[PDB]
């Protein structure tokens, strides 16, 4: 499958991974996240070699701010109107700004 | 703290010395430059100790538009357009708000 939604889906899934319980979690190895950094990393250099460095970053963030936030907001029930979310929309319009003049 | 700060400039720090790096008769070694990417990791570790992922990310995302945007341009141009340093200050309020978050 390919590299670059392949890096788009490392970190999702990565932070997903990271945000288990204190408790028991199945199937979770405590050596998972390292994995997933050796894996993303290596997926990030074949994506940066295969596409161009600004399309791919451009994207890599474009998706990934998406995609998170519907997950988040879809199936784990978090709220989009506390503090810091009301800001991080700013930055979030102010990134497509700067995206739809590249 | 110091910590998110840290850990993006461990990524642009680990970069820079990969940027730097070419060939192989140099003394530093290819490692050094993968413990600076190690720090960034346990940087961030060290960050998520009491910040909230999202907000994390948010701040990250600030600065990696800048990123992108240097990235992109190579050596600076000419100033910003009206849209440009609208989307640019949405970027710098929306940080302004994450922190003065208490
Ligand atoms: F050109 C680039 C583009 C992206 C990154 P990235 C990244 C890429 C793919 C992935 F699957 C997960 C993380 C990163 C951050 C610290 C590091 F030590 C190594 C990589 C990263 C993480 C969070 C963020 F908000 C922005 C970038 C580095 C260089």
């Amino acid at each position: 499958y390919i590299y670059l939604g392949g890096a788009i889906l490392a970190e999702v899934i990565g932070t997903t991974l990271m945000k288990f319980s204190e408790g028991f979690t199945r199937l979770w190895p405590s050596v998972g996240t390292i994995i997933c950094y050796c894996a993303s990393f290596w997926l990030l250099a074949q994506t940066l070699a295969y596409i161009p460095t600004g399309i791919a970053y451009a994207i890599w963030v474009g998706v990934g701010i998406v995609l998170i936030s519907l997950l988040s907001w879809g199936f784990f029930g978090q709220r989009l109107d506390l503090p810091a979310i009301i800001g991080m929309m700013l930055i979030c319009a102010g990134v497509l700004i700067i995206n739809l003049l590249s």
